[PDB]
């Protein structure tokens, strides 16, 4: 995969056997995932965005195969507009920004 | 250029004579800047991100200088954590995103 952005970077990732949709996003430096169940003990968090700042549940060595890719890694779960892949996710899979 | 996350992927941008720093960021649909001085007529508008929605004004056909390629569009000025160059321009620099 080679990705233009003409339209929203939009993946399908596979996190408990489930199909969801994310946005692959460079801005953001880690993955926050909508509301979801996730295994383990969570630790609390806050990321600031564009509106000001959320406070998420934060949740390690979590499986997420994004494009049929594996990463592992940490995933944040929390009152976001949508999923966003981040800069966390998207070394673990080789991603790259080029022009 | 080829560009790696495991930084931020900032760039120095030229901006009505000014070279400000901005974060290349694939979520953002529109390039959102912190609060400067635009010449010309300004639409308001409110986008959301994680945080909710900030109120911005919207200057059209913008001349901008990201690392020496010059994109025109829409730049939103705002309230905005840090200068946000997003697939508005991005499109514009052949700017691509691959794994
Ligand atoms: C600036 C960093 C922060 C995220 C972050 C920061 C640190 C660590 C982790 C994550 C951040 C990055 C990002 O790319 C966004 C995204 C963003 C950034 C700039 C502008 C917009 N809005 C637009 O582009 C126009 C409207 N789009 C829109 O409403 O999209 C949604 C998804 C809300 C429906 C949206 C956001 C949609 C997810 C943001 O809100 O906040």
């Amino acid at each position: 995969p080679q990705i233009t952005l003409w339209q929203r970077p939009l993946v399908t990732i596979k996190i408990g056997g489930q199909l969801k949709e994310a946005l692959l996003d460079t801005g953001a430096d880690d993955t926050v995932l909508e509301e979801m169940s996730l295994p383990g003990r969570w630790k609390p968090k806050m990321i600031g965005g564009i509106g000001g700042f959320i406070k998420v549940r934060q949740y390690d060595q979590i499986l997420i195969e994004i494009c049929g890719h594996k990463a592992i890694g940490t995933v944040l779960v929390g009152p976001t507009p949508v999923n966003i892949i981040g800069r966390n996710l998207l070394t673990q899979i080789g991603c790259t920004l080029n022009f």
